C-alpha cells in the first residue's frame, strides 16, 4: 500500500516540549456516549484488533461546528510484559492504547472521508497499570474468550463509552496524520489525551494472551511502528 | 441559501487582544505564483466584485501537509470617503481587502469542497492607501475601464500574483468561518494578514469609482457586514 509511504503518517512520538500550546482548543465534547443495556454491540476479533461497534447518536466536537460521529472502537496492545501503545511520549511506550474512530458530520461515509482533511477523527488514549481492576474495561475484556478465533464475534451489553476514557477532557495533544493500518489514509485528526486509564495485571493479560491472528499467531504487539512528524508541530491544549 | 443564517460566518471583528497566540502556526508558503506573461488571465466585472481567474500551478501551505490550490482572487472595496474592507480589527474597517480563494488538493472540485473543513481557504489583506503607485495593482487597476460593466471581462497577461500579498507571510490571524456571499458554506479557513498592502489615492479611487454593478447602480460598498464570532476564537501566530 504505497500510501503507508506518506510524508505525514501515525503514530508518532510525543515530545511535550515541543508541543505548541494554543488556548483555542477548548476541551472536547462527547455527547449520547452513555449507552443502555439494549440494543447490544457487535464485538469482533477481526485478526488485527478487536473492534466494537458502535451506533448511532455518539456526538463528538473538536471545536465550535466541528463535529463527528463515532463509528468504532479497537485497541492496541503488546505481548507479556511487553508494552504495546501506537503512540510513545518521549519514547516511552505505554501497555495499550484505545481508539475511538469518528466520522466527520461533513461525510455521509467513511469512503469519502478517507485522505480528506478532519474527515476523520480518532480519540486515543493510553491505558496503564494500577492496582485495582477497571469496572468498564472488564465488559470487554471478559468477552474476550468467546471470540479468541480469528474472525469470529459476538454481541455485548450496551455500555458507557465514555467511561473508557480519562478523566480530563480539557488535556490533549493533537495533529494530524493516517490510519496506522492499511490503507494509511491521511488528514486524520489524532487527539491523544494526556492522562492515562489504569487497568489492571491480570486485565492486560486478558488483553494480549486471549485472541489468536491470521496461521497459528496470537494476536499480540498490533501497533505500528513510530512515523517521523516531516515537520508537523503537535499542539497541546494547555500550557 | 441556508448556509447564511449559519452560527460560523464570515467576515468577522478581529480582536488581537481575545486572538490565542498558537506557535504551530508557521509562515505561508507559495509556489508557481510568478506567473508568465502567457498565457493570460482572465479578469470579470461579475457584478459583486472584480475578479481575476487564476491558471493551474499555483501552489499554497498553511503548514506541513495542509495543501491548496489557488482559484481565484478578488476584491472587496467602499467608496469616495468610505471604507470596504471585510474584516476589521477593533472596529476599524480599511480602505479594501483582497481574497485569494483556494481549494484543498483533497478536492477535485470546489462543490466537493463546500461544507467540508477545511475544504476552502482564503488569504485576505487590507489595501490601505500608500504614497506610491503600486505597479502590480495598476496591471488590473488599469483595466478596469474595460470592464465598467456589469458581466464583462477581458484578458490581462500574467504577472506576480504575490506582489499583490504583503511579504510579511508569518504574521496573520487564522479562523475557521464561511463563505461572504452565497451560499455562504462554513468550514472555509481564512488567514488574514498583519500587513497591509499600499495602494495610491489613486488607485483607491480607480477601484471604487470605475466599476457599475446590477439596475444603474455603481459596484461600491461590496462588502458584508461583519458576523458574530459565536465563540471561535480566532488564532495568532504572534504572541
Ligand atoms: N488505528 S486505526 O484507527 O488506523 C485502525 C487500526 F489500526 C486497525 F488495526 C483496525 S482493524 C483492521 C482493519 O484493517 C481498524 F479498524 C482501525 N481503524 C479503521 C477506521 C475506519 C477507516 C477504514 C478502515 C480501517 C481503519
Ligand atoms: N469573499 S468570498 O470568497 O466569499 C467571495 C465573495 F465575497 C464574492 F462577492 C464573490 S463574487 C462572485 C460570486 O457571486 C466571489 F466569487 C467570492 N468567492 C468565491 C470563491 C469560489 C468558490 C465558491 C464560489 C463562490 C465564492
Ligand atoms: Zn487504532
Ligand atoms: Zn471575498
Amino acid at each position: 500500500s504505497p500510501a503507508c509511504a506518506g510524508r505525514f503518517q501515525s503514530p508518532v512520538d510525543i515530545r511535550p516540549q515541543l508541543a505548541a500550546f494554543s488556548p483555542a482548543l477548548r476541551p472536547l465534547e462527547l455527547l449520547g456516549f452513555q449507552l443502555p443495556p439494549l440494543p447490544e454491540l457487535r464485538l469482533r476479533n477481526n485478526g488485527h484488533s478487536v473492534q466494537l461497534t458502535l451506533p448511532p447518536g455518539l456526538e463528538m466536537a473538536l471545536g465550535p461546528g466541528r463535529e463527528y460521529r463515532a463509528l468504532q472502537l479497537h485497541l492496541h496492545w503488546g505481548a507479556a510484559g511487553r508494552p504495546g501503545s501506537e503512540h510513545t511520549v518521549e519514547g516511552h511506550r505505554f501497555p495499550a492504547e484505545i481508539h475511538v474512530v469518528h466520522l466527520s458530520t461533513a461525510f455521509a461515509r467513511v469512503d469519502e472521508a478517507l485522505g480528506r482533511p478532519g474527515g476523520l477523527a480518532v480519540l486515543a488514549a493510553f491505558l496503564e497499570e494500577g492496582p485495582e481492576e477497571n469496572s468498564a474495561y472488564e465488559q470487554l475484556l471478559s468477552r474476550l474468550e468467546e471470540i479468541a478465533e480469528e474472525g469470529s464475534e459476538t454481541q455485548v451489553p450496551g455500555l458507557d463509552i465514555s467511561a473508557l476514557l480519562p478523566s480530563d477532557f480539557s488535556r490533549y495533544f493533537q495533529y494530524e496524520g493516517s490510519l496506522t493500518t492499511p490503507p494509511c489514509a491521511q488528514g486524520v485528526i489524532w487527539t491523544v489525551f494526556n492522562q492515562t486509564v489504569m487497568l489492571s495485571a491480570k486485565q492486560l493479560h486478558t488483553l494480549s494472551d486471549t485472541l489468536w491472528g491470521p496461521g497459528d499467531s496470537r494476536l499480540q504487539l498490533n501497533f505500528r511502528a513510530t512515523q517521523p512528524l516531516n515537520g508537523r508541530v503537535i499542539e497541546a491544549s494547555f500550557p
